[PDB]
């Protein structure tokens, strides 16, 4: 219910008022105004033409660290029944109030019944068996290999890795039952869709823009495709780009067939610098079921390293989704460039964080879990197996790209802040 | 006020509500809920344990086209009084309500006062000098051939290139006054600031991790230093990465100084699919204050080119600034795939567009403008010139990053939309 700052001096700037022009507009105390750099908002939102979500400051400020106890992730339960049975149970882990929760679910469809698939969802997820027992993954309609295949748990001695690991394709419908008489949980940890702004603004266009879009994003999505939105967009055509380049238009053909040859990279930058355009979004990404990210127990036991004081292994990544992340933890500082999720699967573990008020810890035993915000400096003792998650826009890959593009990035920051 | 279900869709997703139980615990009519998929929106917001603004649809829907004729625009005309001075009459050009409106400047700053600096923004702005004066750009305090350069106009026979353009850098403050007698307008276009979303979340930071944030982000921020703390992030080494993507410590050395090298390339990209990342983000961009973008009205005459039924040339761009774009255009289809605004300086010009009410058509003379949404066919008749100016997020580059690593984009964009 406060006023952003930083996003109240946008206003007033992109409008051209002083603050003295401001609070008069607006009707308000000047003094009120200087400060703010409820029924102030109101009047602040109509002076300057903007809609009072446009001026909102976050609902969470100075958030460090999140925790939930075991007690408290086990209270959260919540049945689900589908296809007349009690098919899951839904958990939830420590997350900041408002947003989305990693969850764990019981596996209840015994394995004599086909578990009845769900409608699926954007965002793409990293699903691992934590055991005891093996699961069944569903993908499609017909069982067939590439529609089922078990998600196995560990059943041998080092269980710190608890199981196979996949991520769960964005949209695609999925369930999950027993393999066999032993019961079962799986985590599933959710990234933000980065696709997800887009088709919200995408959604409010008139029909004809968007079946434009679907027209221009159709079949295979090329360096030269996207080139050629670029050079529509700065009124060039092939011929006229190549030559304001001064690059021969037979080398600016051959650099769109391989675009990832330090020459097809050299035209291509050649290009982007003389017609305003960053190259790196031209260059390929891998060609796009489960079978590509599926990791298994082996995997994960042959990826083991020491990293710092712990030991890690890794869970299922996907190249095409940078931001999402999962790794096992033992236990016997860590610092992220955005947010992680943890929960503990086995000992008293303490998580140490410096946060707003100095050193702070909490406590937590197997099911208890905690969330921390980008670039939160936290350490774990004691021993010793947790499952390390992450996510967040903030800073994402693109993000990554944006900032490769600034001068002084962090002087901007800063600027920003104060 | 009212409700995006694409939003609402998301939320009930998230918290794993089917539409039945979302009406029963935010206490509504399960038919209205059926059919959003005032009174509702609190009700829903509290039971999804969000905010109103996280489930409100846009305000602006099925925009295609908005337009402002010369006499409205003439009528916007707001004097600004800087250094005891009328130093600028400011006036706002076509765009969406609550939008940021591209903004022309009466230059009023005599040529024997300096020009008071303003305070600088944070979003770049192509500028043009429209005349017919000459106008001074001025950059720093002291005035020096770097921080003070002549903005010429062009006093020869292809008006329609209109004089010099730059782009205005982040945050750098900056003025104008006339280079003598002549009097002179500016146009100056700002795109959206890329690397605000960022900031809006930073500023929400504890101090703390704030200036770990900065500390990351200081210095030279190279292919190592953020391939470093990708691997921070998987809980891996240099060393444990290598040997997980089989790649030597000398290769992956080698690499970090030279990623633009196809070999570069080779390993990073093998490292990224090994790890589950984006290796173009760890490639370079150029090495980053006005005499690199500075575009003379000679640059915009050699541009000049054949573009469909128009002839088009360049006003001035960044590579690091993408989504920002300025053509003159001499008018005697067009579709982008995002915004654009457009202002006309000669002739009474007709633009077509096609929107949910089939064909339609607005005529406009000098001065008068119009904004179009991203993929809105249109074209401009009659004879004929009209700046062509464009920026948006969506589609920008950093989501055509996102695009070229989503399976089948076409079909999730159109799944979100029905």
């Amino acid at each position: 219910m406060r006023i952003d700052p930083f996003k109240l001096a946008h206003w007033m700037n992109a409008r051209k008022y002083t603050a003295a022009q401001t609070a008069d507009l607006a009707g308000l105390p000047l003094d009120d105004l200087r400060r703010l750099l409820p029924a102030a908002a109101t009047a602040l939102a109509e002076a300057l033409s903007v809609e009072p979500s446009q001026l909102a400051a976050d609902a969470h400020r100075n958030l460090t660290v999140v925790h939930k106890s075991a007690e408290e992730m086990h209270a959260s339960r919540r049945p689900i029944q589908r296809d007349g049975i009690h098919f899951y149970n839904y958990y939830t882990l420590a997350a900041p109030e408002g947003r989305v929760a990693p969850v764990v679910l019981d596996i209840l469809c015994p394995s004599d019944r086909l578990p009845a698939l769900n409608n699926g969802h954007l965002e793409p997820a990293i699903t691992v068996n934590l055991g005891p027992g093996d699961i069944n993954g569903r993908w499609g309609e017909e069982i067939t290999p590439q529609t089922w295949r078990v998600l196995h748990a560990n059943h041998g001695g080092d269980r710190w890795i608890t199981g196979d690991s996949y991520v769960e394709p964005s949209y695609c419908p999925h369930s999950y039952s027993l393999a066999g008489d032993a019961p079962a949980r799986i985590v599933s940890y959710t990234a933000q869709s980065n696709i997800s702004p887009l088709m919200t603004e995408a959604n409010n266009w008139s029909t004809g823009a968007f079946e434009e879009a679907l027209k221009a994003l159709s079949g295979k999505v090329s360096a030269g495709s996207v080139l050629d939105l670029f050079l529509a967009r700065r009124a060039h055509t092939r011929t006229s780009a190549a030559e304001a380049a001064g690059v021969p238009p037979a080398d600016l053909e051959a650099a769109l067939r391989s675009p990832a040859s330090e020459t097809g990279l050299t035209v291509l930058r050649t290009l982007g610098r003389a017609l305003g355009f960053d190259y790196r979004v031209l260059l390929p990404a891998d060609d796009q079921g489960v079978g590509k990210t599926w990791t298994t127990i082996e995997d994960s036991r042959r990826s083991r390293r020491t990293f710092g004081t712990y030991e890690a292994a890794s869970m299922a990544s996907a190249a095409h989704l940078p931001d999402l992340v999962g790794s096992f933890l033992r236990v016997d500082d860590l610092i992220d460039h955005a947010e992680n999720h943890y929960v503990v699967t086995e000992g008293r573990l303490t998580l140490e964080w410096d946060g707003p008020d100095g050193p702070a810890s909490v406590e937590l035993e197997p099911d208890g879990s905690a969330w921390t915000g980008p670039f939160v400096r936290h350490r774990w003792h004691g021993t010793g197996t947790v499952l390390k998650f992450g996510s967040g826009a903030h800073l994402g890959y693109q993000d990554w790209l944006e900032l490769t593009n600034t001068f002084e990035p962090a002087a901007t920051l800063r600027r920003g802040r104060r």
